[PDB]
């Protein structure tokens, strides 16, 4: 199973059928969890970060990008507040065309480009010390980074909205860096 953490977003609810879509069942929380009650259920393979309008009602998500064991995925929002958490910049800014960089996991069985949808008016621009750029856009240097060491994934795109090209795959990508296995 996959927590998603509701951080306001109106495509939270894509984020669950998405994964069930592949599937993976999935439950959506409030941000205010606790990372010890997400940790205790031994079912629980990994914590995604929704995305989310306002990230002063989201900042329980830094403990938990800092603390958690389970690998992290966050969207949009939660790619930022991966970022703030780690000491990386965060500052102001649909469809994009994304370079990868480094097919790393996130990327494997996706195109070297493709086309990625956020409205987003925030993005990371400086990726904290201890991660790496693995995608980038014409204009904008990160459209999605890694922590070197830890499971910590970001994407500035929604994979969960039908617009975001290749969207399920790098869902199912972060699934398998959970231990999912397909076949
Ligand atoms: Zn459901
Ligand atoms: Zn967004
Ligand atoms: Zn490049
Ligand atoms: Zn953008
Ligand atoms: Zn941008
Ligand atoms: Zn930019």
């Amino acid at each position: 199973m996959i927590v998603i953490l509701d951080n306001g977003g109106q495509y939270v609810h894509r984020i669950h059928r998405s994964l069930k879509y592949i599937g993976v069942s999935s439950k959506i929380v409030p941000n205010t969890t606790p990372l010890e009650e997400i940790e205790s259920n031994k079912e629980v393979k990994g914590i995604i970060l929704s995305g989310g309008p306002d990230i002063e009602k989201a900042k329980n998500c830094i403990d938990i990008a800092l603390n958690a064991k389970l690998p992290i995925l966050g969207i949009c929002l939660g790619h930022q507040l991966i970022a703030l958490a780690y000491g990386g910049e965060v500052g102001r800014a649909a469809l994009t065309k994304v370079y990868v960089d480094k097919e790393n996991p996130l990327f494997k069985n996706v195109p070297r480009e493709f086309n990625a949808w956020a409205s987003h008016k925030d993005e990371v621009k400086k990726v904290p010390e201890g991660f790496e750029i693995l995608a980038h856009s014409d204009i904008c240097q990160v459209e999605a980074m890694k922590h070197k060491t830890k499971p910590i994934y970001g994407v500035q795109f929604h994979p969960e909205v039908a617009h975001t090209e290749y969207g399920n795959e790098i869902l199912k990508n972060f699934c398998k860096v959970c231990g999912y296995k397909f076949e």
